[PDB]
This record gives C-alpha cells, structure tokens and sequence, in this order.
C-alpha cells in the first residue's frame, strides 16, 4: 500500500509529462520546434524524427528556419514535410529548408481542437486505469488482511484524491490548448 499508493501517483505525473509532450506537438500558430517532430524520415536503414536530425529547427516566429548536418538529406525532409499535415511551405536553398507556416483556418483550427481532447480524453482514462490498478490492490491488501481495514481506507480516500488532482491537471493543458487555438 505504500508501494501502491507511490507507484500510481508517480505513473500519473508521467502521464501528465506524457500529454503535455503531446499537446505542444499541435501545430496552432506561433509555430514552434515541437510541431516537426512527429515526421519521420528513413535514415541508413530505419526512420527517424526530423527533429533528431536537423539543426536544433530555429524558430524566429512566422517563419522557422532548418539545416541538417547531411548535405545529401535536405531532399527527403522537404519532401517528410510535403507528406505532413501540418501544410507549410517549404523551401530549401542550398543548405538551409526555410519554411512559412501560414495562419490557420477556422476549420483546420476547430480539427484541431477535436485532436486536443481527443489526446486528453486518451491522457485521462489512463489515470483512470492507473488508478484502478492501485484500487485493485488496496482492496487485495485488506482481502488478506495486511492491514487495519482503518488504513487501507484512509490510502483508498487519498488514491482517490490524487488521481482527481491528475485528471484536472489534464482537464487545464487541454483547456490552455484549447484556447491557444482560438488566438
């Protein structure tokens, strides 16, 4: 119970990490490195992040400016970001992909708010589950009866708090998001 009790609290604030890592990958405006970063290129073998093997994608603002540290590997990111969603216009100069993000549509925009809770409804029922791990344990530990049917209850009404607190962690990075979107 002590082990339950710590193990779920600490797999929820990984959650919490896990969905905000996701969130920041919606384009929205604004632009930002984090967005190029679920495109993938084929390198020697595999594929890869672009993120991974470009030149630390400087912002800028309007705008974000590349470099790879591969002459030979502008061609294949220009064309991973043809492929991508997230429609941009992208040049590549010699050494250099510079692309323009334009502004949003309000249709793409309000896509991509269904996308944002669609991810946060998928970063909560998580929680949930992770919750009901740690629930179907204390309940076990007073089952055997390795505890005061006193304590396990007391760590029960604390599961119950802290997984809450997680959920709106959850419930307020959406909302943020949310509202990023509609500028």
């Amino acid at each position: 119970i002590d082990e339950a009790l710590f193990d779920a609290e600490e797999k929820m604030e990984k959650a919490v990490a896990v969905a905000r890592d996701d969130l920041s990958t919606i384009r929205t405006g604004r632009a930002n490195p984090g967005m190029f970063s679920r495109i993938t290129i084929d390198y020697y073998g595999a594929a890869t992040p672009i993120t991974q093997l470009a030149s630390i994608n400087v912002p800028e603002a309007r705008l974000v400016v590349i470099k790879p540290y591969e002459a030979n590997q502008l061609r294949a990111i220009e064309t991973a970001i043809r492929n991508s969603d997230l429609g941009v216009n992208p040049t590549n100069d010699g050494a250099l992909i510079r692309v323009a993000v334009p502004q949003l549509t309000e249709e793409r925009r309000r896509e991509l708010v269904k996308q944002a809770k669609h991810k946060g409804e998928e970063a909560k029922v998580s929680v949930r589950n992770i919750r009901r791990k740690a629930m179907e344990e204390l309940h076990r530990i007073r089952k055997e009866g390795e505890a005061g049917e006193d304590e396990v209850g007391r760590a029960e009404k604390d599961l119950d708090k802290t997984t809450h607190q997680y959920v709106t962690q959850i419930d307020e990075l959406v909302k943020h998001k949310e509202g990023e979107l509609l500028e």
